């Protein structure tokens, strides 16, 4: 009765999609891709807004373009058909502070130069160091400020740590939640902003039997039959038997398995239940919440000096002094505690001025946890949002040679026609943006348990199941190629005399 | 009669002696060939009494630089000014185009960074010249580079030539892109440093004008050395801090070459072989002392970009591979101030003094120094880049006032008074600037062989006997503290 399949992939993300791609590439037949949503791509979603303009509300860039297998693949096509599939939108960051204004590439602040030293500082703190406990990124930025106060001006000690935090937007975590040992990481080359990441999702989705894909099926349970087979159940009731299965649900969704309540959207009931080595890996790795807010304006009425703009939080000169007075490290850590609402200036905000990179009059901004859940929890209040960001929006426009902004959601002035927010933290099938490390996190743990699988037939792929390009789309891609290739290798023994 | 005999009065010998003395060791000799200490640390005076470090000038790796810490200590202590952090946003200038730094569309700095990462990868876990490498990158990534980026980038990234004192066709790629551990500290008089160390041990220990031309280790556990003129000396241990370049003459015929020390028996094979991994780097300097400051003080760091062509881009855009792009490169010399990248430190913004401290590289260094007496020629050679810098700095063409004629018309206009050039490549006690790598060198077998001395009596120190700060000032300083303590410990333990 239950349909016989060779390999059943759970999840139509880039990971499962690539698994499905590789499988068909290796002549594996009768396969099946089961996806809860009614769309493929998963955390690679391209939405539409005002005038029909499009933006990736999930991944946007191809990182490490020097080694990124997925990118080079995408680059090969464009190099052969001349079609624009991306664009290196790296630029010189423009740093704005509420009071001061633009403190970037400054002759007396030299902020970027001390950031690199701050970076190297961190590097010397870890990179090749056994034992060295962790501590938050915030703590680390404080330690540097303390161990080097003798060579930092009053303005550096104040404005530096704020610029330093643009990193929060790489990780999706606030500097107090972020693990230092993991804050600083190398980038293998420039970034390539994807001109339709969904453009990539589809290429891969059309590379294998279209009947393999069955959307809107939420997998409730996965069972390994003592007879060496895996049975998968969709909520709608359909049941399938398959020799192998490649599980690609988000680390967050997979985590729902180590708990009671089999009525949590997304959760899969595992029989036998996930190995103790897996669930326990969950303790040492966590989830981040990178969030996005697209600010669509009517026309490009602002300076395109750059495409990367970050607004620094707020700093106080009393801080400078505390750093100027602290006798020891703990004293500083202590003191500061001195004890209130969150506003657009309570954390760094990363704005991507698409008007220079894509010729579109919109701003793609990145937020981090905790602001993400908050902003996402109220994405439906387009007014409470415009109210929230108006100040930074104005401040930015001020520095970009333009007047304040005119809310025109429902003429040389900038008009905000529409606002789009991400829903990753609220999406039961997503539960966050992607993998991230908290202080004391051995991300190597999850990767190992994951890349090794539940057993011979219950495997794992996804941004968390791989090390190289972990958290990145291309990592999830490679993970898909991986698990499929292995399955493909095992099935190769089939045609042996 | 002497406990330790230190050969060389450089930063190495001076700390090596300082340390011995700080350890209570007596009867010591410091034998220098020159009439002064400091070695490659020499301060000189020019117009209106200004002082410039014609040799070392920066505190590198100020996060781990032991010496630098020591210096900041005193500063925190006695509030004096012993240095100024001058790392500034580099201003890149092309003859034709002008400034190209921090350009909204060229974004050279960003791609220069990919270039670095590209090199790092090219060598990560590997069993080629800096030029070969830039060409590889360009060919490999041309698909994601604009024509202008391809054109200028390579010329900009060559600022690295002034880190190694070598052109990008003679420098080893595997050693081009090292990494700096923290900001740099412009030493306000590196001589103030030479003097403090210098004064920390008994003055009557120094024997200036002693060209040690032979080191011998008598069987009966004694080390005896003789200086050119005559004076023979003997010691228990002997810290040889003469630079590599000179010590490399210890393996040739006509054993007389100035500064050439001849050991007996000779320097063991593990040492001789090390001199087969280049080290002929010649970084030179040329101070341009002006009347008064009258040019934009935007940045304290500037670099002129050797001319670049558009046919270069066309060739990169059309080459089918590393082989073709290689040959297609070459055609049809005349060396001008625009035949190489030039690094100008604008001392106006960092020190107040209306002067430019310029760094040059091999093979140019050798040329410009060999004509360091002809100020007229030196002015002609540099006038063009000097004017271009002035243009780009909200100023105007430089007036040659090296043979002065006070005139009012020189209101705003900048007036060049003096010009001071290094001589490192012609000084027999130097024979270049400092360690560098030719395509194929290996900065390890020399640092190790050297740090393992000849035997227990004959030790080596300097900027070519350590891995941390190798070739750098703090490196040598440390190599000297190293050889001393290692000896002061032995002597102490001897009952
Ligand atoms: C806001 C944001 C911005 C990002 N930006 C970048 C970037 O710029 N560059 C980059 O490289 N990466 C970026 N990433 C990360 C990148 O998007 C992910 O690493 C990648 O998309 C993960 O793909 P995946 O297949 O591993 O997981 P997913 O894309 O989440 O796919 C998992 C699939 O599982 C499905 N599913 C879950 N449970 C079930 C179930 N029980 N039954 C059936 N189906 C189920 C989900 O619907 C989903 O389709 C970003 C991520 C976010 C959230
Ligand atoms: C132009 C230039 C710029 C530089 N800038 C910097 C910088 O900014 N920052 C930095 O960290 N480093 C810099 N360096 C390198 C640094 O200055 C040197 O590595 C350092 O000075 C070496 O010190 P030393 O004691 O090891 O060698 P030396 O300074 O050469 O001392 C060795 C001594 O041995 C003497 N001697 C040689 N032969 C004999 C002999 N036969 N008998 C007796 N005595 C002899 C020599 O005269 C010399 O006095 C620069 C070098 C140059 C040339
Ligand atoms: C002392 C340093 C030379 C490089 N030293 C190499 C030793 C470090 C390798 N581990 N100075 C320079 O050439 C220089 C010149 C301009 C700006 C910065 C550095």
């Amino acid at each position: 009765s239950p349909a016989k399949k060779k390999v059943i992939i759970i999840g139509a993300g880039i990971a499962g999609l690539k698994a499905a791609s590789t499988l068909h590439q290796n002549g594996i037949q009768d396969c099946l891709v089961l996806e809860a949503r009614d769309r493929v791509g998963g955390r690679l979603q391209t939405v539409t807004g005002y005038q029909g303009r499009k933006y990736d509300i999930g991944a946007s860039w191809h990182h490490d373009t020097l080694t990124n297998p997925l990118f080079l693949e995408e680059a090969q096509l464009s190099l052969n058909d001349g079609r624009t599939r991306f664009v290196f939108d790296d630029d010189n960051f423009i740093y704005i502070d509420e009071e001061r204004g633009r403190v970037d590439h400054d002759k007396e602040l030299l902020l970027e130069i001390v950031d690199n030293e701050m970076s190297k500082f961190a590097e010397l703190e870890f990179h090749q160091h056994l034992g060295v406990s962790d501590c938050s990124f915030f703590q680390l930025v404080m330690k540097y400020l303390l161990q080097r106060r003798q060579f930092l001006t009053n303005d550096q000690i104040r404005y530096l740590p704020q610029l330093c935090r643009y990193l929060e937007l790489w990780h999706g975590l606030d500097w107090k939640l972020l693990s230092a040992k993991d804050t600083y990481f190398g980038h293998q080359g420039r970034n390539a902003f994807a001109l339709n990441y969904d453009s990539v999702v589809q290429r891969i989705a059309q590379s294998f039997p279209q009947n393999w894909l069955k959307l809107s099926c939420e997998v409730k349970s996965i069972t390994r039959e003592p007879s060496k087979n895996v049975t998968v159940n969709c909520e709608d009731g359909t049941v399938y038997n398959a020799d192998y299965v490649i599980i690609t649900v988000p680390q967050s969704v997979l985590n729902l398995s180590v708990q009671p309540e089999k009525n949590l959207r997304g959760r899969i009931e595992f029989q036998p239940p996930l190995k103790p080595v897996i669930q326990d890996a969950f303790d040492k790795i966590h989830f981040g919440a990178l969030g996005k807010v697209i600010f669509e304006f009517e026309e490009c009425c602002w300076s395109n000096e750059s495409s990367k703009i970050v607004t620094l939080a707020n700093s106080t000169n009393e801080f400078v002094e505390i750093v100027r007075n602290a006798e020891n490290l703990d004293e500083l850590d202590s003191m500061l505690e001195r004890e209130t609402s969150v506003t657009c200036w309570s954390q760094p905000l990363f704005f991507v001025n698409l008007s220079k990179s894509t010729g579109v009059a919109s701003f793609m901004m990145l937020m981090q946890a905790p602001l993400t859940n908050h902003i996402e929890s109220i994405r439906e209040d387009k007014e409470r949002l415009f109210s929230f960001f108006q100040p930074v929006l104005n401040k930015i426009m001020k520095c970009l040679d333009s007047e304040d902004v005119i809310d025109g959601m429902r003429a040389n002035k900038p008009v905000l026609r529409n606002i789009i927010v991400s829903n990753w933290t609220r999406d039961p099938y997503s539960r966050g943006a992607y993998s991230a490390c908290f202080p004391g996190d051995d991300p190597v743990d999850m990767v190992v348990a994951m890349s090794n699988g539940q057993d011979s037939r219950i495997r794992f792929a996804g941004e968390h199941t791989i090390m190289d390009g972990a958290g990145c789309a291309y990592g999830a891609w490679e993970s898909g190629r991986r698990e499929a290739t292995r399955i493909s290798d095992l099935l190769k023994l089939e045609h042996h005399h």
